[PDB]
């Protein structure tokens, strides 16, 4: 209802999708200050088709988490995995005929580096049902393109609602690790607190310098705040970007949080 | 009004702010077609602080538009420029205390890069109000994070409408020439549309892969829709992104252009 909400997945006929996420889980502050190094954000984005290889599903994706998700503790990383599996329904044995991985995930502190480089020793590269190989990534940076919506919904257990104002900025971080340790957090600090010397403080250092002042009046007669931090991925290439189908907002039910309705 | 507005932040208090751009010019695709020179987006981010110089922002934005503005002709480039002068309210003669210049252009013609050529070699890092240089860069791309909104607007006079949906989506190009020949030349002519055959194909090619088919219960029940084209330009350094606060967004009024008042 409040607070991260994940978007739903693609829809697709004939496929076992398996999803594994830990990125719902707040920051952990004490936690990744035991991370003393940048590290790049892993990213795998691989696909194959497998018509003809008379494999199933079940063992494309038993295989798939026995050499990537499984190896990938939601205890040493923060990630967001999506391993899908299309397969022939009129084939009598219902052979898969293509998958697709989509992967990106963050060391959280200098074990978990360590552990990942080890890892990434053993599999980067490994080669998948002889069509295509395991290609664990390093997004050189990730800008976020955050959107913020303020307005008034009449019925919180419904999707409309009366747009106020709409607003964009945009940042550069170094990692996703880096956007959660200093954005993600401050959302949750600061974004949702009624006190006008935390909120509008927020807007001025997110939104734009002087946000706070042109929203004090908008939060007033607001009851619904949200964000929506796309998180574009640079990757070496030039040109080359990656936005994951796994997305999240943050919706602030202020109606339901604070005593007087409304956001301030 | 509808069709391409544009949406700088609000001005700061005790600020003279000169707005001047060519942008709202529909993509002429005969006339773009005729550069043969690939070239990148030009990009000017200058700023300083002018606090005791004894300068008036008139003098400012004088001395601004003879040695930028008035060489940028809309005849040979596809331009869009802030130039901001804050002054001291308070000071008898409301001295300048800072200004800024914002802006991105395209040379529009093989004979417009002739011209850009010979007028950085003359202009390029001249001295503003000996504080800082005028600074021409070449963009090396530019990440477009697109926002669509579609919802219902009562009153069409007024800002406020009922959010149904939002969707984003991102693209790379080398150059804001290359974002309007490709991307807002489309909206012209799709998306301003209520032909079924024209715009749920518009959402299919820029929103989500089958988003004509999600869209098309929604543009029956909406009657307002946005577009806003984030322009991120990517620089040439590392990590150096830049933003202007000159945007600009689509508008399509559905109740004041089709009969039955709807976007379908």
């Amino acid at each position: 209802t409040d607070g991260l909400i994940f978007s739903p997945l693609p829809q697709n006929k004939n496929t076992v999708v398996r999803h594994y996420s830990n990125e719902q889980e707040m920051p952990n502050l004490s936690q990744m200050a035991q991370r003393t190094i940048d590290f790049p954000t892993q990213i795998v984005r691989v696909s194959g088709n497998l018509t003809g290889l008379e494999l199933s599903c079940d063992d494309v994706e038993n295989e798939i988490d026995q050499v990537f998700s499984k190896k990938i503790s939601p205890n040493l990383f923060t990630y967001n995995t999506y391993v899908s599996c299309g397969y022939d329904v009129n084939d009598p044995e219902q052979h898969a005929i293509n998958f697709s991985i989509q992967s990106y995930f963050d060391p959280l502190t200098d074990n978990a580096v360590d552990y990942l480089k080890s890892y990434l020793k053993e599999y980067n590269g490994y080669n998948l049902f002889n069509t295509t190989t395991l290609q664990i990534e390093n997004a050189k940076g990730i800008i976020v393109s955050m959107n913020l919506n303020a307005g008034l919904k009449s019925n919180p257990d419904k999707t409309p609602f009366t747009l106020y104002r709409q607003d964009r900025n945009n940042f550069y971080f170094k990692s996703n690790f880096d956007v959660r340790k200093e954005l993600i957090s401050d959302i949750y600090q600061r974004f949702y607190s009624n006190d006008p010397d935390m909120i509008l403080p927020f807007f001025d250092k997110w939104i734009f310098s002087y946000a706070g002042s042109v929203y004090y009046s908008i939060l007033m007669a607001s009851n619904y705040l949200e964000l929506q931090p796309e998180r574009i991925f640079v990757m070496e290439n030039e040109g080359d970007i990656f936005v994951s189908d796994l997305r999240y907002y943050f919706a602030n039910l202020c109606m339901k949080r604070n005593p007087n309705k409304h956001c301030l």
